[PDB]
């Protein structure tokens, strides 16, 4: 069963980029949101071992210290194909009618068992929800984790950025600007990197797919003292006007970033948008 799994190395999402299998279908109560908003969260990956980003264990996120509803509620129904994984796909921050599924501490939906048959479920999402304005110290610590060894160039960059930009939002903007101005390539056939994979990507090849960009950005943020994690899921979808629903295929698999700061809580950012805005605005198969 092709699909997202609990870990990924840069390159692994590109392999899904090459699959046209169906992942899920979605029908909205009202108008389809703009494509730029169609970030379908599956899970977060908080552990980086120098090669792969991976899911950590979670606890409950269904409480008011965790998050606060604000802004518009988007209501939609989903039919998911079997994933053989226990994650329901939904726009952040999601609530469902599934009594065996819980919103976890990292704002992903964890089902008690993996989805091994087609599954219909109903969702409400609050994309403007405030997330963890006060962060659990364990969550903070976990999201500053890096290997001690490896990727010295990226650590040097993070140091330089931290010294130049006191405010997290400014540092994040400066990092996004590097992707925007430098000759980065967005490709389904990224060049191989060596052991210092983040350095090789940022400073040598400047070529990758979404996991390269998301993983490298999360690395640099953590090295600069900004808690950050990779978000994995899907972005976009294909409209079926005969049936009035969106299809989301495996080629729509995507990875992005969220980072934390006091008061504002977690904010999501997508470095891919700096290099391949058409991917976001048009969809991968209209771009690549
Ligand atoms: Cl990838």
């Amino acid at each position: 069963v092709t699909g997202l799994s609990e870990s990924m190395a840069p390159g692994d999402i590109a392999e899904l980029g090459r699959s046209a299998e169906l992942a899920f279908r979605v029908r909205f109560e009202g108008a389809l949101p703009p494509r730029e908003q169609l970030y379908w969260r599956a899970l977060t990956m908080e552990r980086f071992d120098g090669r792969r980003w991976a899911q950590a264990p979670q606890w409950s996120g269904e409480d008011a210290l965790h998050w606060q509803k604000r802004g518009p509620e988007l209501r939609y129904d989903v039919i998911m194909q079997p994933s053989s994984q226990p994650w329901l796909f939904a726009l952040d921050v999601a609530q469902t009618d599934q009594t065996d599924t819980r919103l976890m501490s990292d704002f992903h939906l964890q089902r008690r068992q993996p989805v091994e048959q087609r599954l219909f479920y109903r969702v409400s999402s609050w994309p403007q929800a405030l997330r963890e304005s006060s962060i659990d110290p364990r969550t903070r610590w976990r999201n500053l984790q890096l290997p001690m060894h490896g990727n010295p160039r990226a650590r040097a960059l993070a140091d330089e950025l931290r010294q130049a930009h006191a405010q997290p939002q400014a540092l994040v903007a400066a990092l996004l600007q590097r992707f925007n101005h430098e000759p980065f390539a967005y490709t389904l056939k990224p060049p191989a990197t060596g052991a210092d994979g983040v350095d090789d990507f940022l400073f040598d090849t400047r070529s990758g797919f979404c996991a390269h960009y998301a993983g490298a950005m999360a690395f640099v943020l953590r090295a600069a003292g900004i808690p950050a994690r990779v978000v994995a899921g899907y972005q976009g979808g294909e409209l079926n006007p005969a049936g009035n629903y969106l299809l989301v295929h495996q080629f729509d698999a995507h990875a992005w970033v969220e980072y934390w700061q006091p008061e504002q809580g977690w904010l999501s950012v997508d470095p891919t948008y700096q290099v391949a805005p058409e991917r976001i605005e048009q969809g991968l198969e209209q771009a690549l």
